């Protein structure tokens, strides 16, 4: 299927400036090139266009910082989606802090009964503003689009949820906030910290993944964020947590993936160019996108 | 049960200067914090003074380094010890070079039917002064805890052998001594050097270990050397040998001790800030006794 | 005298990508703060819209590569720094490559009678389509500045030359083309290479370009190139070359200038985020801005 | 059996200079020693003398750089190793590029009725001359050893071909060109890329290796190239590509390998001091040796 | 003359852990045996025992953290090292932060008509608890020892002040809050920020300062702050700031004094192993009073 | 005058092994293409023909290892070197240890009525058996060539002394040996150690050592250790010492003796690619002779 990439730069979803670099560091990085040595039929449609963030005290949100910006760059990037698959086109969405997935979302979740959710991060991302202990909202994404939340976040699209908690896979979780635990947990979310990883290993967490998703759901959005590998493997995101997930489990994860056929639509997100070591993240993102999109070593 | 904390400022059992400092580098790393956050009735009774060596030439033994002073600090590590178990508290010594394993062992021995030891090191420290290449005592007290060596390290508390060999499990071993193979061998230890862990993977190594202890022994004891894990997670120790446990294996080893609820007692020994970088090895050990201390990423 | 920010994203006079976003990543490095503290009213008239490249078979020039891109963007630039002038503000222009070099001098030049230049840089950047090795235009900016080069470069803003070579100073200079040492040498431009740098000191080398500037112009442009800076300093450039200027020296050269109070205008070039090391050449811009517009450590 | 260590500083298989002193780098890193302390009876017959190449636009192929003094060096190797095969002893070759395998397996092969070989390495090694993307003969011994390539390589030491594509296992691949794909698949060869190895897991694909060939060859050759390993544990190397197989996986193959008994004949190539960091890969390399004749933690 | 080393194990002058560590650190990089070398009678009084703060709450000044501990710790010292001055001996003092300085010139002061100071570090410590953007009073010792602060602070010893303005030079300075370049200023204490190092040149500034002092000062106090070195040579410090003086400034100013022999007392401090590199920091410190001490390359 | 290039594969002067890589390091550094570059008929005579040490037991002197090997080894370099002398080239010769100095002073001084020598080096070099701390050569070749030492280095060549004490000048000293020391003194050689670097800079430093030489010598030969350099710039040498000359000093150093043009035979030595950083120090010894030769910036 013809891939529509959409760069969202990004940053008003949390305090770290550079994220907003994250689209064009990937394009450097060459995702274009790498796609289309895959044969594929690749399109840009550029960067959506995201506003700035009144004074803080001026305007309305501690724990959902930036919320008005943030919702309506949201708007933007769900319309923009919608079309892609509209289209018949496969969406690549570009990060950009992960409140963009709140978009990505909103304008994929529309065209399935049952879409599923691989959601490969360090984080849960499930906090809402109650829960928030930083009032981020690129912690937040996850909660929302399953219809917990802020209206502003949770009403995107003109729809709510977008997908629901029998959906959805965390895969490299390492860092969960306690109401997030509580969530997780009550709204039975499946979950695969990176103790299971260790202890099962990347290809039954993946297998089983596969099968749980692959035996329920009409589609599988992947969100990555880069922050679930190791900081060693991608420093330049702005909440790093160490031991994580390996340069080559992820490659494996995206090659099952590719293997398996499920995933209907994806988004790289947190890459912060200026937190990275000579683009490394980026990089990553973009070697990832190529095991995803079907690149074989044999 | 409640903690009580013993720092032993230990480097009499061998010879590079700095895991003296090891107690307050794991202190300064935040020990209490952690463990305070996991709802945990803890104490920090201090540290137990160490001796200053006798004069090389008219000291006791090139084999034996610094016998009495190691003989003499193990006294009172082990009545200490003694003490906080009789106190119905969980000891938790901090180290200091391995030496004070005599002691820790000694004070918490007597109180049990049959102790089992998990010796997570990269080396067996099961020599004598006979088979010691070094006469560094820091490389003699799993032997001498078994009842083999000097007198002055075999009989501290006053009995002897505070374990038996079936009761021990050596995890992540890489380098031991010809004697020592020959001990292990004929003592009939069960190890588990990097080759079943490379070849099992820690999970199967964690699983068979736990239930072999669990099935004979009606207390355990955690001596864990920070050598263990390779010099790149962990570069702070005076001993390093490459090709060690991962920062993540170590992590789901203490995950499934503390899942199993078998530890009874536990030490973290040799770090060396004076050999380290920015205090790293300290941070691991303290994050291990996190993980250990019931921790949980979900 | 109040500061005007122009942010000038430019790649195009270069082959390298990311240069282009240099004036983000000193924006996000606290250009505007560091500024602010020291009392100054400074705007940030944002950035020069920057157009594509067609394909370079399709168009004009190898050995001028990306001309009409860069000759429009000039243009552009060239308005707006003259109109900063013309408000009598300070121009501080962010890039971006050093082609930019030719719209800021093209803006500021037309308001004095003899206008001096500070080339603080590695390299000459006084090349032209015949002398030129590579075909970029950042290796062209002085020289059209000068007049010498394709009239779509040495005719930006209608006029010509800008300036004139006796009014130009070179310093840390260590790699120039054969064409270029030949220009250097007929032009009778003002030089000090690395060997002078070394040999006299950077006091000296300062003191003699403020006097010999001082007694024959009526304004001095500074164009600052960070690869002027040695690569362990500044390693987010696009051309390093080892064997530098040091981080104090260049603080030195820039507390020297701003004692003598002969900077009319400024450039802070080449900072290339994506071949960089979490920001650090940004910041030692930044930092470098900090001096030059009057910080002082006693 | 006895040990003949025969030194082959080549680097006409390949551009990077350099790879010939990769012989003297192991034998500085302690080979000799290290197998004497297995009980070896080990000998050094130097090093093969390697000519220079001749004028390469007087050469006959550019697909086939060196290709004269590639394929004489390579007769000398033959020479020499088809000498102690026939004095019973086990010859282990060091390198210099990947190119002197097809000298290697010329003076093996011809002992045995079904020689099989393992290339553990990062790239297939099976190009010609048509499907060379860079004329590198270091990219072309498997499939010169197969019998397919120029004469001067596939007939080197009179016969041809060495070894059958049944009996070759490629192991750690994850960089094949697409002429080397398609040769993979059409000739047959078992090969277990990095997505087998992750999926897998090395013991599982050294079972599988061992028992694939003890089950129909009557000698095996390891054919290991260091550039198998991760740049991160090997970076002394012309060919380096990330994502490889670490320094555990490593010794537990050769580990595996030595308890199988099955390794006839070895050769550890591509060794380049003048890229590594401090003989870390020459290290490597000899502590893999030792795995590989014998040593063992326990 | 005989030295007397007096070891300080204080960090209640700052917040960051550790620093208490540098006295014993520096033992273990060899001061005694480097000065034993020297042929000086050197001998170790141990260490000043330091007590606990009381809670902060409880505490009588935020602007003065930890006042009562670090005021009683630094009367101890004070008496320890007017002792050893009496006794005809050297007083060489390890911290520790900075605040040490408060006892250390206290001990000293009472013996001299006119005690110089030369304060090498990288800011000023003149702040007072009016002053002080922290409440550190590692930040203070400088200006309390001058007669400025809290009284607690300046009558340690039983009087004030212990040194006058005029007897005082700031060396390498390059980090002074706004209060302090008021008091420096209105106090016309002399110093030679980074400016003037970079500028004139260390032998000039040491010329000049040995002068100045040698020409009004019947003994010169050497007050080494580590931080005062570049954080690539001394990252062990608490409050690092770059640009700072070379390894080999360093050791030329040590061998400028000492060649004065103008040097009466001395303390080196800031030391801190938990954010250093393998003990570079303490190692520096021993290499630099070896030269302040006599040692000569020729 | 056209140069001819002599390899000398030395280790036998000192006990690190891999120096004797340093003839070909450089080589593939770039040597001969660089001098090419300068215009220069540049000719490789090769590498002497190194012998293997004798028996340690049945060796002459503990004190003078490998005295036969390196005595007749050094007999070859003076014969080729001699050589070279007489057809009107010079001589630069590539090591290899230091000891190789014996034999090209004994090649080249025999043409001169007073040769000058420059040792560029961290140590001395001017041990003998009865001073020398560890019985290596290549602690003695400064004085064997001014005639004091054992007769088998002293005569090398068939006379002596090879240079007078007066027209040596050592330059970047910073670890001498007592027994040195004592002789430098002595025998009044003329000595820059880095206290005279730092001291009076190194343009100074040259200009006295130029004049001085040019002064009263007919012919200067620069012996250059690249230990000279600090560690940091040039990490691959057997005896590292900190705080040595920097990479700009030494081009300024080279740059300085080119202009004045005194230099008529010179050697660069020790260079170690098993002890470098991706033959980082090669790489320096190659650009240091291009400015020697006449490489300028301008
Ligand atoms: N997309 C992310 N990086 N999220 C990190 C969230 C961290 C934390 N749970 C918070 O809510 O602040
Ligand atoms: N299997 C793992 N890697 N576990 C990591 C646990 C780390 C630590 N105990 C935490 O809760 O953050
Ligand atoms: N606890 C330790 N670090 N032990 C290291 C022992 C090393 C060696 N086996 C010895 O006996 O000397
Ligand atoms: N499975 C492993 N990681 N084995 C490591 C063995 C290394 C080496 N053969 C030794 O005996 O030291
Ligand atoms: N602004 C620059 N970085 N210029 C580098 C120019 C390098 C070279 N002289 C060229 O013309 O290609
Ligand atoms: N004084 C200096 N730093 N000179 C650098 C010269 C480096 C080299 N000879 C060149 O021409 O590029
Ligand atoms: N032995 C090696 N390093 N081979 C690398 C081969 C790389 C590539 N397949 C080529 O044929 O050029
Ligand atoms: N299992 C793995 N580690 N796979 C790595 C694949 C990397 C990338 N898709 C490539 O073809 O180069
Ligand atoms: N000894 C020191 N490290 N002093 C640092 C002082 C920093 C700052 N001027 C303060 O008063 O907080
Ligand atoms: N000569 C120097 N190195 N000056 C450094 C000054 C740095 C900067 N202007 C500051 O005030 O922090
Ligand atoms: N060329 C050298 N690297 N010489 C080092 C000499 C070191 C010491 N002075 C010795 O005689 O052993
Ligand atoms: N000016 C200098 N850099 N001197 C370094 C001297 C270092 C030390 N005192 C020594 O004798 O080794
Ligand atoms: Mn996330
Ligand atoms: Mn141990
Ligand atoms: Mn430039
Ligand atoms: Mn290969
Ligand atoms: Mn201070
Ligand atoms: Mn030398």
């Amino acid at each position: 299927k013809p891939i529509s990439i959409i760069g969202v730069p990004m940053d008003l979803g949390q305090t770290r400036r550079g994220v907003d670099m994250g689209p064009s560091a990937m394009r450097y990085a060459g995702v274009i090139e790498r796609l289309e040595r895959l044969h594929y039929d690749i399109e840009d449609l550029g960067d959506i266009p995201i506003g700035k963030a009144e004074r803080l005290h001026e305007q309305g949100d501690s724990r959902l910082r930036n919320l008005k910006a943030v919702a309506e760059a949201n708007e933007k990037l769900a319309a923009a989606v919608d079309q892609v698959v509209q289209r018949g086109r496969f969406p690549l969405v570009l990060g950009g802090d992960h409140s963009i997935a709140i978009g990505t979302l909103a304008g994929v979740a529309k065209h399935y009964e049952r879409l599923g959710v691989i959601w490969y991060d360090a984080h849960g991302d499930v906090n809402t503003a109650e829960t928030s202990p930083s009032g981020n909202i690129h912690g937040m994404p996850l909660a929302a689009s399953l219809g917990f939340g802020h209206p502003a976040l949770t009403q995107i699209g003109g729809y709510s949820p977008k997908i629901k908690p029998e959906h959805v896979v965390l895969i490299g979780v390492r860092s969960l906030d306690e109401g997030e635990k509580k969530f997780i947990r009550e709204k039975g979310i499946k979950i695969y910290t990176m103790h299971e990883v260790d202890r099962l290993g990347m290809t039954r967490v993946m297998e089983e993944t596969i099968a749980y998703l692959k035996e329920r759901t009409d589609g599988v959005h992947l969100s990555l964020d880069l922050d679930g590998l190791d900081p060693s493997d991608a420093p330049g995101v702005g909440t790093p947590v160490i031991g994580g997930l390996t340069y080559r489990e992820s490659h494996l994860a995206m090659e099952m993936l590719a293997e398996a056929q499920i995933i209907t639509s994806a988004e790289f997100v947190e890459v912060n160019p200026i937190l990275d070591e000579r683009n490394k993240t980026a990089s990553v993102a973009v070697a990832l996108m190529g095991s995803l999109f079907g690149e074989k070593l044999m």
